[PDB]
Formats: C-alpha cells, structure tokens, sequence
C-alpha cells in the first residue's frame, strides 16, 4: 500500500517530471514559436500559444509536475505575460540541479545556493531596469507590441497595440492601479481581426424589452434600476413609469423584472428599457457612463443618470445587442474583438489579455527591461561573478542558477531555427562589462542587436515574478526525497 | 475469526510497527533534513517537513503505529514544534526495548525502569533549563528563529522571526497566556515570501456591499452589528440607518443581512458596510479594533465602536478584500503570508505556526534549553549515572532509556551527512561533568559548538512534553502481549 | 438442519469453549500481568488490562463462551474489580469438572457437589473477613491502591489512590451507599498522568453564550434553568433577565435555548450564562453546588441558587470549558484524568473505575480480606477438610471445587515468572490451621509474606461475588448435554 519512491529515485522522478512539462511549452517560446492544439475527451478543441492555458487545460497527473503548473498559474495571476518563461526556467533549474546532485552535493546546499542567487538576481534586476512614465504612451505601446508578438509576429498589428494602451489607460484607478477586470472583452465573428475596435462604454447582451421602444437614442441619459418595476391590472404603474420620466431618463436598464403593464407605459413615453440584465452588466454600466445603481425607484434623483453619446440596438454577427458606446468619462471600457472563425477570435483574445497585463504592469510599476533574452544574459553573467565571491560548495549552485537563466536566449534561438550555441556566444560577448545590457538576439534579423532601440521591452514584473516563482518552487521540489503515491 | 498474534510475535509486531512510522520521519529531522511529498487518492499533493501533518495525513492502518501518531498529535497540541522528535524518540525507546526483551527481561520490568527514568529526566531538565524574561524580545527571536530553521535554514529569514515575536507578543492575555488562535494567519500569492508582513488588525474576505460606498476611510470608527438591518418598501430603514450615524460610525460590519433599502441609505451617508461576515470574523474584529458586538441596533452606544487607522478595500492577488489595518491596541493580529506558488505559501505557513508555538511557549513557561541535540546528550549522561544507583534488572531499562535519547543528536548528524558515531563521541566528551550542557553539533559548522551562544534555543516544553509522551505511550505498548485484529 | 453435538461431545465442546475465554485473560492477572491490544474491523484500537472490557469488546461467538462473559459482565456490575478472577475461576471449575466426568461421575452429582462447596465457601469467607470502618480513610487507601496495582504496579501512584478515596467519600449518600455515577470522570490530554486531580464540582463542555460576559467569577451564586428564556423583537426579555438578577445570581446554566435578545441583557448585567447544557450536566450541577432545577422562571427563589467558590471558562487541552470548581458541600464530584496520549489516558481511567468500585465496596460492605491469592489458599484448604465430612461421590466434586480456587495463586505466580508449583506449596504450608489466613505470595518479593501487613486488601464483595457467579454459571453449563446450533 502502495507506491513509494526512495531517495535518488524520488528526486529523479520529480526532477524529471518537472523537466517534462517544461519541455512541453519550450516550443511556444518566442515569435518564431509554435502553437499547441489541444482536444479533450469531448472532441472540444482549443488552439493556443499561451503557456498557462496549455498547462492548465491538459490532464497533468503526476504530483511533481502539478506544482510547476503552480508557477505558471501565479505568473498569469500577477503579470499576464511570461507564463511560459517562468515554467521554462523552472525546468532548467531542475535540470542543472541534478548535475550537482549526481556529483553528491547535498540537496540542502543546492537549495541554499539557489536561494542565494535568486536573492541577488532580484536586486540585480532592480538596478538594470530603465524607468518610464506611467503615461509615456509611446513606450506603453512598444510594451504592448512586444507582448502580442511572441504569440506570432503576425498578430502584432500596429493599430491593435494602440487600441489596448488607450484602453488600459482609461481604466486606471487614480491612484494608481489597473483593474484588469474593468476592461470588458467581447468576442463576435465578422470578417475581421482588423475590425476589432475600442468601445468606450458597455456591450449588453439584451434587447429592448418592448418592440415599440426606440431602437436608437443619441446623447442619452441612463437610469440603472436595481429595483423591480412591478405591475398588476390597475395601472399601479403610471406612478413608477412617470417617476422615471421625472428625472429625464430616455434609457433604462433594469436588473429585475419589468411587468407587462410597465412595458407599455415606457414604450409610450419614448424611454428604452431592458429587463433582467446581468448583475455584472449593471456594475459595468454603473462605472462606464457615470451612473448610479438605485434600489428605491422613488429615490431616483436626476443625477443618478449616466451619460453615453449613443445607445443603440444593433445586430452584430447575427445576435442583436444594446451598444452603449461613445461615453464621456469611462471607468469601464469594452474591447470588441473580431475575427473570421471562433478559435481565430479566441486566440486574438488571449493575446489581448497578455497585452493588457504587461501594459497595466508598466503603468503600475514604472520600470521595464529589454526583451529578446537580453536581461537574462546580462542577469546571468552578473550572477556568475557574484558566484566567485562565494566560498563553499554553494558556489556550484549559484553558477548553475546563473547558467540556468540562459535557457531563454537559448530556446528563443532554437525555435527560430538558428544555431543556439553560437548566438549564445555572440550575445555573451556583447555583455562584457561594457554595453549593452540591452544586447539580445533578434530572431528575424538573425543577428544580435540592441533590443531597447528595436522596441523590444517587458515590464520588470515579468522577469522578477518569473525568476522568483521559478526559484521558490524548484527549491521546494529539491528538498523532497520520499514520495507516497496511492490508488 | 480472524487474526491474532501471540507473545513474542505480538510484541515484535508492535515494536516493529512503531519503529516504522518513526523511521518515516527520521529524515525530516534538523535543518539538513528533507521534505516528504504526499499525494492522496485524489491527485491532491502536499509537501511538508512538519512531522505531525506528515503522519496525520497519510493512511496509517496498523493499530500499534496508530498510537505513536498519538504522541505526535498531542505534541503539536501542547507545544507546536518538536513533533518529529517526540515520535522519533518514541521509536528509539521501542528499539532499545527489544534488546532487553530478547534478553528475557520481563516487559513489566522494562516498563518499570522506563517510567523511572522518564521520572528522573523530568526533574533533570527542570534544573538545566535557563530562565528567560517573558519579553526578552531578543531571546524570543532566537527561539523563533531556531524553530523556522530545521524546516530548512533557507526559510530562516531574519525579518520573519522578528515579525512573529512581535505578533505573538501582541496577543498575550494578561495574565498570562498566548491564544494561538488570536493570531489570524492569511495566505495570498504575490511575488513574495519576503513580502509576508504583520497586519495589526483583521483581514475580511468580504467587499463593500454597495459600490457607491467609500473604498477608503482613515482613522475610522467601526460599528459591529450582530443584528439584521431589515427593510420592506416604505423606508422603515432611515431609522436604523440614522441611528448608526448617530453614534459616529463611518464603517459597519454586519453578520446578518442588510436589505437593499438600508444599503442605499448607508451609501448616501458615507458609511461603508459589509453584510454576512463570518461569525469568526466578527469576534476577530471585536477584539482587534477594540469594538463591541451589538445585537440591538437601538442600544448602539457611541463607545461600542472600535478604532482602526485605516479601513480599505484592496485587490490583493486577484481577490478583493477589506483591510482593517494599523489598529491601536490589537488583541487580535493578522500574519499575512505570501509566496509565489500555493504550496510554497502553505509550507511557509506551517513554519510560522511552529514559530508561534515555541514563542508562545517561552513567554508562557519562562524557561528554555539549548538545541542541536545538546540537552539530549546532557540529559542522557546524567540519566546514565542515575542508572548505576539502581539495583536490579530495572537498571538495564534505565540505561536503555538513557541511550535512547541520543537518537536526536545521532539522526541530526545523519541527515547533515556527517559521521554520526564520531560526532556523538565528541559531543559526549564535552559533557563530562564540566561544561557545557550547551555543547552540541552544529550541522553547518560540522564541529561541536556552544549552542546557547550560537543562538540555538528551544522552549523547555519541547523536550519535557516530548520525552514524557514518548515514555508514556511506549510504556503502554510494551505491556501488550496479545492482539486481536478483525476483518 | 443443521449442527448438533451429542453427550460427551457437547460437554467437551462447552467445557473447552469455556476454558478458552478463560485462558484468554489468564495473562492479565496480577501486577506482573500483561495487556491485550484489541483492534476491531475499523482499525480502532483499544489497549487494556481490564478483564471484562477485553471480553466484551471482542467478537466472541461460541454460545458456551458467550456465557462466561456473563460472569465477568456482572462482576463489573456488582463490584468493579476482580472481573478477570471471576472468569478465571469459572474456567478452572470447568477444567476440574471434566476430570470427574472422564471418570464417569454423573454431571448432576458434580453440579450437586459444586453447589455444596460454593455454599460453604460463602459462609467460610464471612468469618475470615476483617472488619473495617466506613471512614477508616487509611485502609480505604490501601484498598484503592491494591486495586490500581494489578493494572501494573506503575499506575499505583500514591497520590492517586488518595484522590479517589477522598472523591468516593464525598459522594456517599447517607445512608449509606455510593452512587458510582455521582463521581464524574473527565479525560483531557496535558503532559500529565500526575496532573490528574480532584475537582470538587462539575466540568461543563459549554462556553459563555455571549463573549461580552465575565470569563471569571469567584464565590459565585448559581441559577440552573430548566426553562427556555425566549425573546422576539420588543424586549419582552428585560422581565426574564431582571427577575434572575432579582435572586442575586451572577451565573446561569440553561438547558434550553437563550434567545439573542436575552443574551445581550445578561452580558449587560454581569451574569454569565450557557445555553443548551446536557440534561445530565444539569443534574450534576443540581447536586454538586447545592442548587435547584427551576422550570418556572417566575418561581426563581433566592435559595434555588447553588454555591461554588469559582466559576471560570478555561482552555484546557485546546478545548474551552466552564469549570465550576471549589464547591462547599459536593454531592457530585469530578475526577479530572490527564495523560500525554489518548489511550494512555483511557486506561488510567479504567484503573480509576476499578478503584472507585472497590472503595465504594468497602464503605458499603465494611468487611475486607487479604489479596495476593491469600484467602484463596485459605478458602481452599478449609473447603478441602469440609470435603472429608462428605459421604458419596459428591465429595470428589467438593475437593475439585477446593482445588479450583488455587488457580488464582497459581496464575499470579506464573505471570510474575516464578515457579507456580513450589510457591503454591510454601503458601499452603503457611496456612496449616495456625496462621496466617493472610499468608500470600508477593510477586515482587518473590517469597511468601503477610498480605494484610503489606497493605494488600480487597473488599469481601470481590471474592464472594466472584466465587458464586463462577459457581452458578459453570453449574448450569455442566448440566448441558445437547446443543442445537443453526445457520
Ligand atoms: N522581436 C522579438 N525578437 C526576439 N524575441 C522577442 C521579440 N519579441 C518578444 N520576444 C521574446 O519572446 C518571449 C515571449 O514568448 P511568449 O511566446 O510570449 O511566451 P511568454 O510570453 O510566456 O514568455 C519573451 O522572452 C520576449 O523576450
Ligand atoms: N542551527 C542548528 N544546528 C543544529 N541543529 C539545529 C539547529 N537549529 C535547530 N536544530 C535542531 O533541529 C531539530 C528540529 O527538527 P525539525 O525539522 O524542526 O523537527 P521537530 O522540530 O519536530 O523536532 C531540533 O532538535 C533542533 O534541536
Ligand atoms: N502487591 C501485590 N502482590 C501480589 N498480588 C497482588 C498485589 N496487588 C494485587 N494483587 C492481586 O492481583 C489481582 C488483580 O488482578 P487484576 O489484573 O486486577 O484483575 P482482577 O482485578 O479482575 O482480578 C488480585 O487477585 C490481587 O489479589
Ligand atoms: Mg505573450
Ligand atoms: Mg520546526
Ligand atoms: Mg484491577
């Protein structure tokens, strides 16, 4: 009863189990990286280059691996991009870790020295991260463009980065954070990808409750009701219906029900209304228009109304919805994504989510670094010298940790097709205490260039979060020498 | 019907079953000790170095072993640390016990002399335990730091011991005990471990009930309602809502429901409120702010309000919670634990629980001893001489009890990789009636040092509780000669 | 249809099935006797030296044996100690009985002569039982100490016997019996066995119903309510709450519910209260404090209040309970048992139950005899001479009944390790019409001593009850010649 793995078996089991989910996403890394198509047991397909979703949505069973998935799962949570790289490095730390274990270094010494180097690399980044203005709306767009590439250069549509930057800039809650949930993302087919647009307002999946109501209003004034406009059979409802026309509202969104008598009295007045709107769609409307959620229909002031420069019922991609667009001061915004087929749309969307993360991350943080595997080769040589000022075995650990980070430049080369080993040498010479700190491999060029100038940039949060969660988890894995599997 | 084990078979069965769950945690002992990863039948993993949880959360079936798990289960209950050592010694008393049984010593003679020595070692410790001031806030931190190490030297973050000491010192109930439950422990991801912090107040997993309410208040005055703020459809609620503004409260935590009419009247007043807060979260708030749990909304005095220097709704690690931080005189406190992944966080937490135990134990007790296996080698040689002043066989027992305790120094060496046998001799010479009583093996040094000075200290409760529950249970096991297993 | 045993087969079946559950507890007899660990089908373990529980809690199926368990089950019921010896003798009467049956003595002659000797030994004991004072508090403690030994000499803690004697002396219902149920036995972990103490009052597994109430009161006055203190929403409860403050009661134990309005009015007054207390805990409190169970809250007189010199809420072993200790004139008492692990506690408890029995038995009876197998060797030689004054076969029976009783001295020797046969001769010479009647084997000494002087004493009820239930049941077994087993 029933399965147990001892010592060098249990370590090899885990270190291997780790390297394997790592090697499973190695191939998506970079712009010249490939996508995984991922059916389940229901013929349900899902195609993506996004690291974490790949990991999440596959049946991974082995307990060691279950925990590298932890790393990716919290990278996405605390950044948005760089989920693959956090997992990939975590694998490469386990790889280098067994080169020392098979040299009879004690696990606790390895994990000591890994910690030591994770510590260093954290303040070593702090210092090699350029500062940026929270509204440097030009740099914000080089960041959002560097994010979309890597999901393929061909998604890197210029006028799409711009849309995103603008749309994250809108929902900034002074001060001074970005609520990644204030940007609503909607997907509807069309003949598009290029037709994706910013809607400064809200998209509601309802329709005017009475066909007799207006199907367009401009410069409308919006009344949001958390109440339920009842009726009966004796017009107890000309009250409720004329108290709303009393505030000046030509549009009304109700979360509860609107009885059939108070549907005719609204149509009769010229007021458009929708019943049973999602509670989530009610807060979306509360914020984007500048409105107020009223529970008491009597207490409906004339300043609890929002303002949108258009409220219209359209048929878009077959379905008919209520657009509340062209708002004045949006604290909620909608990204309307569009593409010919459904999974084409769904992956453009995962790309936008990664953008909106790294953009939110720059605004929030203020510091950024240079992509292309740049600040890994930097961060790795610096770590390599810090490594000499270390007496004892734990030194080997620290060099291994330093060599580990070179896995990002390395695999970025691989997928592009280039000769990983050479390119790594060129990029390692160009960091020799002089410049560049920004010297990295351009997988299109083919040769090493200046990434800060080619516009290849990434929030600092991407490499810090990634390097520490990769450290912390592999550290714990290495401490393990016995496993106890049942069933 | 069905299975029975006789005499030397039943004893060998139990003594063996015992030594086996003992040998199952031998490997976690000390800083250079390893962790067990522990899946169940649901792919559910849990990694830990904490003795008892390891034992608890594995399907141990054999009845003998079920009872060494008793020892660990009460060690954790009455101390917090030293669960592995209580079990480990318990095993080693069973090991030495059969060396006498296989020499035809009567079980009742063994158990007589084991009792005799357990008796002695109890007053032998009393005398070799240094005194300490309940607020010797320096020593308290050497104690909380000796605890976290042993779960790996790498968790031994200096500024984490300090946080814990401070936080256990706060919740001291004059006089004069520590309620290990007054320190709330919360876990939320972040890019951290280092980001774990002390919050002098409470963390509430709720959110302002009306979006229109303030989302920050400073120097707030807090009204806790054990009542239910009802409504209907005729503002019977401007009463309830203005009776609360009557006491001066700009924040309100309600355990029951807050009707939708009395949610609008609060938002209108500037008062923040949360409905249906855990009853446990209500007592946490009662104590930490200095508030009062009121059942009658009418009897809401203006001194039943607590005081916190900030009440804010934040999004931390995705989820949005209500922080009631920076309080004045906390009789409740929150340890916010943080780490990149989840099991990384979860084990830093088990480490903090052990700290909080041994810290609470020093404050409570006032006496401490020297770790590193120090007071075991002391306690063992002293016991060995007490052993000569014993006529009869029961002497053999007492020596075996004395030799038993050397298992802690021994296995601490093992895991470190050092030569157990030698190290035991060095440490045994350094106790020869002269000094040191504090002379123990430093597993980093490699050589025997003065543990009291290296800051390796442990509440007295760790070695007294452990040595006696190890004595009491193995005493009972040895009395057993027949077993009757069914099914 | 289906199984039947005839004549010499059915007798051999039963006489054998009897001797087998007898031989199953032979090993627990005496201080140098061993314990049985006893799992069931649920991994549920239970370790004990207590005869009856061993028998009870094992799946004994055979019908003959089902009935020796009868003997043990009523020994415990009518005495408390000497459950093993009643069963043991019962077995040894069956053993001797078949030596006569295999000599063609008619069953009815055997059972005639066994009855004859059981009759004799009953009045033969009457005369050789020393008298004692119901309050000879010194002898009472030699009795309660002789009881605990035999469950191992190592439980024989001196200051434990004393506690028990005192605690049985308290609950004496003049005149003049001991209600073994007036002494409440509670078990809570601690680092103890030595920490077990007498609490002159009651332990209640509840907690102050309102956190705002006092958590200590001294010299308190206690009001026990068999009523239900209701409420509603209009303070119909300041009535009920101030009628209680009218009698002068600062503590209140309610069996039914205390509504949430009448919980705030009590907290406000300074009165501590607990709702939904066990009905059994209500009678415990009725008697120990000197209180009165009131159903009508109006009829709450100022003399229906008890008196305890402390009522406090403590956390003891994790759980928090309401101690009502240090009472004045207890007619209920609590034995707080403590020990490191749970089964360690549970068997100390079974030891206390046996003590409380034999102590209650001396007080009640007033007569006692000398243990160590002493009055068995006496009782056996006397029976042996009575045996010569018997004409007919029925004489053989009577000698066999006399030889039977020597099984107690014999097995006490066995387990100690001594040579049963010799020791039996020594002890049989020392009874040769001169002294001693008190001459028995000390299993520590190794040689035969004067048991009355060594403080080895046992209520008379132990040897009378035991010798007659052993006689009555084996008498009935022997009368059986056909069995009819189904299924
Ligand atoms: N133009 C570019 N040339 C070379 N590398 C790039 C370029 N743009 C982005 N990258 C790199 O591609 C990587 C992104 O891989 P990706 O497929 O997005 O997975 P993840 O974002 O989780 O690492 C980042 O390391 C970034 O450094
Ligand atoms: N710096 C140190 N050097 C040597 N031993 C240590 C040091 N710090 C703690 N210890 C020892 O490590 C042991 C702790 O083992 P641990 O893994 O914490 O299990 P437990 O705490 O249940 O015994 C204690 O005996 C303590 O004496
Ligand atoms: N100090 C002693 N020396 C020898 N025999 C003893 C001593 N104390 C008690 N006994 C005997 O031990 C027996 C008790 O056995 P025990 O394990 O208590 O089962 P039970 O009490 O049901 O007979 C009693 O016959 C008593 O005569
Ligand atoms: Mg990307
Ligand atoms: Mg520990
Ligand atoms: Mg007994």
């Amino acid at each position: 009863n029933m399965k147990r793995y001892m010592g060098r078996d249990a370590q090899r089991m885990n270190i291997l189990a780790g390297r394997i989910i790592a090697e499973t996403v190695r191939s998506t890394l970079g712009p010249k990286g490939m996508d995984k198509m991922l059916v389940d047991d229901l013929g349900d397909v899902v195609v993506t280059n996004d690291g974490v979703t790949i990991l999440r949505e596959m049946s991974v069973e082995h307990p060691a691996a279950k925990m590298l998935i932890e790393v990716a799962k919290t990278q996405e949570k605390e950044v948005g991009d760089g989920t693959t790289t956090a997992v990939v490095v975590a694998g490469e730390l386990l790889r280098k870790a067994e080169e020392l274990l098979d040299q009879n270094v004690h696990p606790t010494i390895v994990v000591k020295g890994y910690q030591a180097a994770a510590q260093k690399a954290q303040e070593l980044l702090k210092t090699i991260a350029c500062e940026v203005g929270a509204q440097d709306k030009e740099i914000l767009t080089k960041i959002a463009m560097t994010s979309i590439t890597g999901k393929g250069a061909e998604k890197a549509k210029e006028k799409l980065a711009e849309i995103i930057v603008e749309a994250v800039s809108a929902v900034v809650d002074d001060e001074g954070k970005v609520d990644k949930d204030l940007i609503k993302i909607e997907k509807k087919s069309g003949a598009s990808i290029d037709d994706t647009e910013l809607i400064k307002g809200v998209l509601v999946d309802k329709e005017r409750v009475s066909a007799q109501m207006p199907k367009k209003v401009t410069d409308a004034k919006i009344a949001l009701l958390n109440c339920a406009i009842e009726e009966t059979a004796s017009e107890m409802l000309k009250d409720m219906v004329a108290e709303i026309k009393a505030s000046g509202a030509n549009v009304l969104f109700c979360q509860k029900g609107i009885d059939d008598l108070a549907q005719h009295y609204l149509a009769k007045e010229g007021i458009v209304a929708a019943r049973r709107v999602k509670k989530s769609d009610m807060e979306k409307l509360a914020k984007a228009t500048g409105a107020n959620v009223i529970t008491n229909i009597k207490d409906l002031s004339a300043q609890d109304l929002g303002d949108a420069g258009l409220v219209e019922e359209r048929k878009i991609s077959g379905d008919s919805m209520i657009f509340v667009e062209e708002c004045k001061h949006p604290k909620a915004v909608t990204m309307l994504i569009r593409g010919t087929t459904e999974h084409v749309i769904e992956e453009v969307a995962r790309a936008v989510d990664d953008a909106v993360g790294v953009v939110g991350c720059t605004i929030e943080d203020g510091r950024i670094v240079s992509g292309g595997g740049s600040t890994e080769v930097e961060l790795s040589m610096k770590l390599r010298e810090y490594a000499e000022g270390i007496s004892g075995r734990e030194q080997l650990a620290v060099r291994a940790f330093a060599d580990a980070l070179e896995v990002i430049p390395r695999t970025l080369a691989e997928n592009a097709g280039l000769d990983a080993i050479e390119i790594l040498v060129k990029v390692r010479a160009a960091h020799a205490s002089n410049g560049n700190k920004c010297a990295g491999l351009n997988v299109f060029t083919g040769a090493v260039e200046d990434m800060c100038e080619n516009g290849v940039v990434e929030p600092l949060r991407v490499k810090t979060q990634a390097i520490q969660s990769a450290a912390e988890s592999t550290e714990m894995l290495l401490r393990i020498d016995d496993v106890i599997a049942a069933e």
